């Protein structure tokens, strides 16, 4: 996969979780993986079409979901994964793909971002297609966001 | 939601769950829902961009899944749900969305399709965004496939 892409992703995650959560993230080291293990119970999926067709998938614990939402809410404490709570997460990732989309444009990659689809369950397993990039991310805890970027084509 | 779309969807599903699986299915009755109530454990999610922004979410069971595989793999037998089985499952949803897209093209709207993502779990709950259309499908069992098309 193109480092430009990998970099384009990194910047989007960095800039985004800084403006929305107000905290500077710690991007980890890029890494190709064969499948996707979800240790959590909350997973979001965002499609991408065009220059590159695949996806952006990120998940995390319920405890982290809260700190996340509470952060988007300016500071208001929180502890209830209501409907808006799911929208919070969905909004976070959407804004991310939103920035990733713009950055790919500059480099000449015209892609379109799909709305998010937030899934939550117990023993979760996902099956994506294309080459799976893994980007380690530390927001509040050490690596509390295990994000992936699939590229079927592009 | 533009019935001209539900139109392209049910026909797409129909014409696809028909040629790929060789069986004509019964499309239930189009419903409008406030959210997606997941009655199964395996979902196939496919996204739409362009003319419309939304998704296509097939919901089916593990049992229902292997019957699709066998129905695709020349009708032989299939017991485990391994990667191949999975890739088959996606292609089916993918071939559908592909036809939905193709029908959309002829009515003005230009849309692009995302590759599918199969997810599975205990106590599933999918949060979707936008307006939603529910369409029940019966292939083998009665309503063994519940599909949702959330939009813009």
């Amino acid at each position: 996969m193109d480092a430009r892409i990998v970099n384009a992703l990194i910047g989007s995650v960095y800039e985004t979780i800084r403006d929305v959560l107000g905290i500077e993230p710690k991007t980890g080291k890029p890494s190709t993986v064969s499948h996707i293990e979800i240790p959590h119970s909350l997973v979001t999926v965002i499609g991408i079409t065009g220059g590159i067709e695949g996806s952006l998938i990120y998940s995390f614990s319920s405890e982290t979901a809260l700190k996340v939402v509470s952060a988007m809410m300016g500071g208001m404490e929180y502890n209830q994964l209501d409907e808006l709570a799911l929208s919070a997460i969905g909004e976070l990732g959407n804004m991310t793909a939103g920035k990733l989309a713009m950055k790919l444009e500059h480099l000449g990659k015209h892609v379109d971002i799909t709305p998010p689809t937030v899934v939550s369950g117990r023993d979760l397993k996902i099956k994506s297609f294309g080459v799976i990039l893994k980007l380690p991310i530390s927001v509040f805890s050490e690596e509390d966001f295990d994000l992936h970027l699939s590229v079927k084509s592009g």
